[PDB]
């Protein structure tokens, strides 16, 4: 003809495209007095046989091959049956013959040279269906045209689609997480379409899945087979959210719309996915990445029917990719790891429990008596230690006092630090009818440990849901740093130091206390000690790249409790510069 | 905190969805006014029960405790159910919708002091909910994704237990009796689950028959005698039932919520209710229940705010309710011990039939040629004989001036005595298009008896009525009493004028005076003190009050 | 007492007959404010068992066999699973109890001797079903006769259809033919009878082809099974709209309707089929006709519920079309005749040799490089040539100037006589992106041959879409006639004669041109080749049908008659060239 550029190009005319001749081969209903008639088919192997129309230069393999490497792969398509109907009700003493006919997408290949197409393969490939209607009267006489198609015709709008044929810091405790990334994901270049039917003005069409069949496909991508291999992503989102069919489905979903009297409509159906990621995180970076993209319940477009004589302009296919048609969301789910033991508390902690370590990491599961305060340290306050709250256990089975397993292995992280030799406690809100976790990591020691629980009915409230790190061996001069995973924003951390020299309740030292790249809120405390009290001495101080210096007692304990208020780095770098 | 010391199986109710597993079966987005259709079906592997038991409260005891009062969830998981919800898209907006399952919420607590100590709870799966949301290409709250604690869509419900530990006129024989439809178990035994279907939208409960089991429900008095495969038989004898433990009959339930309401719709599976009974002598002598699976109910209540008042309820007694309206059909059955012997020729204006030692009961198959007044009896008026209309008799195959069985077991008594001692004959109207069954009593003579039909034109008038016939001449003469408006007759010749007292004892007399022609006499009898001539008369009797099974007739001299 | 005397007879008492005493025994559903219950079922197998009432005269087969014959064949529709459904809405505050029973033709065999029916077997055959529903409260009895039928009744107006029981002329090249004759095609009596449902006021009903089974029966009938057979006719439909499923269908039909709320209302659906005729045309004759009726979509008839019972006698076999008037008649390419390629799309000249047998017949594929009117004629115009197109040809694969083969077998003449021994050429607008078929008849000449192909930008042109016959033959003054296959209506054949004698551009002859039988206008053109050709147009509008004007024409002068068939009354077209001095 004349188009432009010189090469083989892939090209979608579009859907919509009915075959001349072949316009009553399924036959039609008539239906009289105001009785609606529903005519519709099921698209399934045998009836998805496509039409090749080769050339010398594009054997059927090379149609095929070509075809689906851009655009829906037909061959795996018709494993899926998909089904259609249209409704059409006759008026009151008058008959009405409705007939139905197949839809196809028609592709094609062309050769181009010196801006003329000099040769093109056709291939038609089962779609979805067309209902043509009439009324008639008693030896009125029809139009051959409402009856016969002479030559292959869009009743859409056509199509020219082708391509040339060349030949942000994650606040995260280190661990797995399963993120749903939302729902009605598709394919881009309609790898994921159904079908579009044209419905006359007055009648009504529908798109069916109704799983007739009871398999699904769903899209799998690893960064690692061996770590995140399906199989294991499956058991996560399994542990995440309780997902339970992957490859299988009783759901269904059909797609209904009813064209109005004066207008027809158009209506395109696409399988969705729903998008899961499964992480491996540590210190900052994802070591390894799965995606599962989920079968979901599909995605329904309804436009106006566009004149099927309308100009078409040729459009190149978009890269290989998603686009969600569903609403935003991000659901960010820890889960246990499964290389790590879980032992159990199966006392309800009153107000004081010590549980010897044996002496590899693993989770403790135990509960509170009581909602209350608690501080949770090993021995020493070494190793630091790691709290995880698993998600919806309140209010289930409940006993006075006792320990009763959901068995949930979704967790959402509290507080705690990954670093074994950094000494640390921790100030936790423990609520009486929910389960948590603590997590204990790998230690080169291997002297016998202990973790110690104890209620606290006291000041050290107000560290309420913090890791505090035991800072020791302050100089009486200079600058003094230290490098934690910052909590995510409105989480907290803090810190107990020591000031500098002997207490004798007059000499101060000038102390200025700042991060260096996070911003946040610090309420700083004075630790004065007989069987913890906290005294409140500033709880107003902004803390990034700060130069505000406050003189506090010599000799004297301190805790500062921060809130993160601006996450610009994984890590918290807190600066102690003495005066 | 709540009231009373001890442990307590409580239904919390259906509606409950569970936390983080909200969008685990996807959703679907839907444009501009198209309609989106989701749904699913509750089978063997996708409805697993969720136990989160105590030390006090194994899963034995939970499911046995919660078993024993409410559904019995591990029989009715077989059955696959379906349901779908139907919402519509608005013009200027996009909707995305979800779907879910629901769940049964049962807890078993322990209470002291009025304060419950411990709970453990069992999840059973019920049907499915829909969460949808309007949006453009924006952040949605994180809640409306997710749900992070166990939760009630519909009202909460407290359900709990403590945890111990009038005359029949009918003749001799069998009877099947329709006790009606919609026959539920009590305390939702039979429930299929709930739907909350919000305003605007649209929700379906589906019986699709994806298999084809039903578990109908039997209890009998003997099982030797009332066994399950022989009620089904006179279920099959009496209103001709063909599946027992099938169906392919489809049942669903839909609603489309208004605007103005959200709906809430409850679906059972039913039961018609059928009795076999054995009735002698105005008592029960066995009797049999078969619980045909029927076709479901369905109740439709205004969708109560998931935020209202908890009312404590005690559980009901074990047992049944009807829901469907109130029913009673009685069908007698050919007792199948008795065999059934033919007249294959249509009985004319005479016949005689000759029949062969304790010569066990039997019923005789015969029509009549001309609809018409019939005299029938053995010979000497003994046996007494019983005459039944098979129901629906002759509207099929018909041959001239024969007999055609159409294989109707189904029998309506006419009238006639279960006495074979007493000495009677019977006088009906039987008509042309109909099979008669006769049934000939069980006799200790070995002497070769007969059968004898006339065509009465004239006199006998005796019509739809036995005739006792008194040879004995105070005397009293207890017989089986008519039902209300039908007729008991009674022929005496005295030794030979007298003085004749005729009344009743327990429960309209007619009388006659015999010459082959019956001269009509006189036009309530129960203690009757009327009286007033010796040498033959016939008395014929319509119950109208009927106090007494037994109908006890004097005849006193004076 | 009847009428129809002194033999047996077959009868349907109609459909919608319940039987008595097994109306609940499916069960039936309770419904409250507002829901809307909808039960139903599926007919097959073991709930499609039909209830034989026999007499000695007329047993089991006997009555089966003799409705079959007349009536719907209910073994063979008792294998593909027919669905129903009602739904009826209870109102707010409100119960509602529906309840399931199946329906039944009613058929019987009855002896008659003497005006007298003297014995009646009779069949239950399973229809579909009805829904009975009342409204009431928990607390209440219903009467008896709501929920039990003591006698069998139909529900619908009985029928009695009774049988005694014994023991255009047609324009076309001659070729092959598939007509589609139209849709919406039952059998009589109700031979194709889904069933009836009876709609209660206010509720509404369903008959559903779920296709839980595929298999479709397909009816046919031929007069030759030798040469038509079933397996040949499929062929020829699916060259000719390119069937490819007969027995097969995933095609799902349901129908709807809902019963106004003071009104009751009654829908029956039928099976429906496509009618297709194949012929052997001949020189205006069937010499061989198949029929495939092809398994279609259905009818539904919504009438008023009604009776008086009026005897009526069976129709003759046979169908009604209830579906609209369609006549689609589409050639197929004989497959007793070769296929030749020209692979090479023609230019303006081209030259296909064809030699020569005492031959079978053949077509020839081929296209053209550029759309324009071409003449093609073999040498000597002998044979005479038809010229098809192949229908929606080059709408698929293409090669700049070369054939492709779309495989189309479906064929639309054009212009050509079937007369092998008449001269004549063929002039045709083609298409450059269609492709054509030549065709060849049989002759018993051995001559090597050659058909030429010519674009012709000339006055040729006029003879648009026509065949162009050679008289050679005045040879003298006298009458002379020729007949040939009339084109149809607005359809164009052309005849080119030369007038006897010498030239010498003054002697003249006196012609008379008419026709005998049909009417056509008739155009006239005088062929003048000295420096080029052109065609002298003499005569304009006449209207030659049994014509007396006449024209002195130039003696051996070379004549062309283009005639347009504007009646067409004769399948031939005998053409008068009467000549005097
Ligand atoms: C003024 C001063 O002494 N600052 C130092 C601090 C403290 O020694 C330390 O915070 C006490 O716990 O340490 C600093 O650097 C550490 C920081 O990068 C953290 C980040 O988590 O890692 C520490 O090293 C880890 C090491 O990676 C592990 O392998 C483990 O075995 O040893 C330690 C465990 O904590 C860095 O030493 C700091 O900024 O916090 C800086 C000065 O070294
Ligand atoms: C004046 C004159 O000769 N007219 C006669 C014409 C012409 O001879 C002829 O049409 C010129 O081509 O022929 C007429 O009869 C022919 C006609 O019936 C055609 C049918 O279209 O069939 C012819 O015979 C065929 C025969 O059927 C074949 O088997 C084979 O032998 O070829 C011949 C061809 O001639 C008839 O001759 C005519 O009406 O057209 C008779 C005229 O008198």
């Amino acid at each position: 003809t004349i188009d432009l550029a010189d090469g083989n190009y892939v090209v979608s005319r579009g859907d919509g495209w009915i075959l001349s001749r072949q316009n009553q081969i399924l036959g039609g209903s008539v239906i009289s007095n105001g009785s609606t008639g529903i005519v519709g088919d099921l698209r399934v192997n045998d009836n998805a046989i496509p039409y090749y129309y080769p050339t010398p230069s594009f054997n059927e393999e090379y149609i095929k091959n070509n075809i689906q490497t851009v655009f829906a792969n037909f061959t795996e398509a018709n494993q899926i049956p998909i089904g259609f109907e249209f409704s059409k009700t006759a008026p009151s003493n008058k008959n009405l013959y409705m007939y139905l006919q197949y839809t196809y997408i028609r592709y094609e290949i062309i050769k181009v040279l010196q801006h003329e197409i000099i040769e093109r393969a056709v291939l038609y490939v089962p779609s979805l269906g067309y209902v043509k209607s009439i009324e008639f009267n008693p030896g009125e006489k029809i139009n051959k045209d409402f009856y016969f198609l002479t030559n292959d015709k869009c009743i859409l709008n056509e199509q020219f689609l082708y391509k040339k044929i060349l030949e942000r810091v994650l606040p995260y405790s280190n661990g797995l997480y399963v993120i749903n990334k939302g729902d009605g994901y598709i394919r881009t270049n309609d790898k994921d379409l159904i079908g579009t039917l044209l419905i006359e003005a007055g009648s009504s069409g529908s798109i069916i899945q109704p799983r007739l069949r009871n398999t699904t496909r769903p899209l799998f991508t690893t960064s690692n087979d061996a770590k995140f291999s399906q199989q294991y992503t499956e058991e996560r989102l399994k542990d995440a959210f309780n997902v339970q069919l992957f490859n299988t489905s009783t759901s269904l979903f059909k797609f209904v719309e009813e064209a109005p009297s004066n207008k027809n409509i158009c209506i395109k159906a696409y399988n969705t996915y729903e998008k899961y990621e499964l992480i491996d995180y540590q210190n900052g970076s994802i070591v390894n990445k799965a995606e599962y993209y989920l079968p979901s319940l599909g995605y329904c477009e309804v436009t106006n029917a566009p004149s099927p004589e309308s100009e078409v302009v040729k459009t190149q296919v978009a890269e290989d990719g998603f686009i969600q048609n569903g609403p935003e969301e991000e659901i960010v789910v820890g889960v246990i790891d499964p290389s790590e033991n879980i032992q159990e508390i199966n006392t309800a902690i009153s107000d004081n429990y010590t549980y010897n370590i044996p002496g590899n990491p693993f989770y403790i599961l135990f509960t509170v008596n009581t909602t209350g305060i608690y501080k949770i340290n090993a021995q020493n306050n070494l190793p630091s230690l790691k709290i995880y709250e698993a998600i919806g256990s309140g209010n289930r089975n409940f006993q006075s006092g006792n320990l009763c397993d959901d068995d949930i292995k979704a967790i959402n992280y509290i507080t705690g630090f990954d670093s074994p030799n950094a000494k640390s406690y921790l100030v936790v809100l423990l609520n009486k009818d929910k389960n948590y976790y603590i997590r204990v990591p790998q230690t080169s020691s291997n002297i016998e440990n202990q973790i110690k629980f104890k209620r606290e009915e006291g000041d050290l409230r107000n560290l309420m849901n913090s890791s505090v790190n035991i800072i020791d061996n302050l100089n009486s001069t200079g600058a003094h740093y230290y490098t934690r995973q910052s909590p995510d924003v409105h989480d907290y951390i803090s810190y107990e130091f020591t000031i500098p020299g002997n207490f004798n309740n007059k000499d101060t030292s000038n102390i200025r206390l700042y991060t260096s790249y996070n911003q946040g809120i610090g309420t700083l405390f004075r630790v004065t000690e007989t069987i913890y009290n906290l005294i409140n001495i500033q709880q107003n101080l902004n803390l990034l790249n700060s130069t505000k210096s406050i003189r506090l007692l010599n000799g004297a304990i301190y805790i500062l409790k921060v809130e993160v208020t601006e996450l610009n780095n994984y890590n918290i770098k807190l600066h102690i510069d003495i005066t």
